[PDB]
């Protein structure tokens, strides 16, 4: 599944991962995580992750 990369802090939201410590189970695409869910290290919002392909 699909790579996702933190802008703001290199964190790499990892379809295939989830964030289980944060409520996402393995497998959840990043359109399905909750509009309010954030990034783990930086707490920067949804907007601010970009799809890692061309
Ligand atoms: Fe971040």
């Amino acid at each position: 599944m699909a790579k996702w990369v933190c802008k703001i802090c290199g964190y790499i939201y990892d379809e295939d991962a989830g964030d289980p410590d944060n409520g996402i189970s393995p497998g959840t695409k990043f359109e399905e995580l909750p509009d309010d869910w954030v990034c783990p290290i930086c707490g920067a919002p949804k907007s601010e992750f970009e799809k890692l392909e061309d």
